[PDB]
């Protein structure tokens, strides 16, 4: 595309946010910045790192259903985001929010980019950097604690080339997984036989 900058229109306005909208968008390239606008009410403006992020972002979450509403994502005609009048969201979180440093951004060198899958969202989301022996019942819990809905299904692969583990997180429907999304991805899970958390990697 001919600008880095896209707009997202039809978010939720009780559940969203900028980290939230991060942890949606950082599957499809590097997120630069997220801002929230006061006059348009459930839209933001998302800063990627290039134009063919913004092009997968487009072509992979626009007209998701998301919360009751039909996310559309498209190319703004701004060259960059620059942070307005910053304002508290109905979270308490800030409107306005750089990502640009971001240790949790998968885009960062061309080698780290290249390993990303690029799928259109489904009701299975992939996980992983989860705990060694991280289980179906860990991740119930923590959508508990979240308050979005439980997959239907946890699959842990067996195979473990490392001191983590992978998988498949199943909900009923694409709209529920994509929800889900928002709120799990990088969440901080704890680690039994470890010394350090694990942040959660989720992706389609
Ligand atoms: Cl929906
Ligand atoms: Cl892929
Ligand atoms: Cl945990
Ligand atoms: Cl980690």
């Amino acid at each position: 595309a001919d600008s880095p900058v896209l707009m997202v229109y039809g978010l939720d306005q009780s559940k969203m946010n900028c980290d939230r909208v991060f942890n949606v968008f950082c599957l499809y390239g590097n997120v630069e910045k997220v801002k929230f606008m006061k006059s348009k009410p459930g839209a933001a403006m998302v800063e990627m790192a290039d134009g063919y992020a913004v092009d997968r972002a487009i072509t992979h979450l626009n007209n998701n259903f998301m919360f009751g509403q039909k996310m559309n994502v498209c190319v703004s005609k701004q060259p960059a985001i620059m942070p307005g009048q910053s304002y508290g969201l109905e979270d308490g979180s800030c409107s306005y929010k750089d990502f640009s440093e971001s240790r949790n951004n998968r885009f960062s060198t061309p080698e780290q980019a290249a390993k990303n899958r690029i799928q259109h969202p489904s009701n299975v989301l992939h996980f992983f950097n989860a705990p060694l022996e991280v289980t179906e019942e860990n991740f119930f819990e923590i959508c508990d604690e979240l308050g979005v809905k439980r997959p239907t299904s946890v699959k842990v692969f067996s195979g473990k080339s490392e001191r983590s583990s992978s998988g498949l997180l199943e909900w009923d429907s694409k709209s529920d997984a994509l929800e889900t999304l928002g709120f799990l991805n990088h969440y901080q899970m704890k680690n039994p036989n470890g010394p350090y958390p694990y942040t959660l990697k989720l992706c389609f």
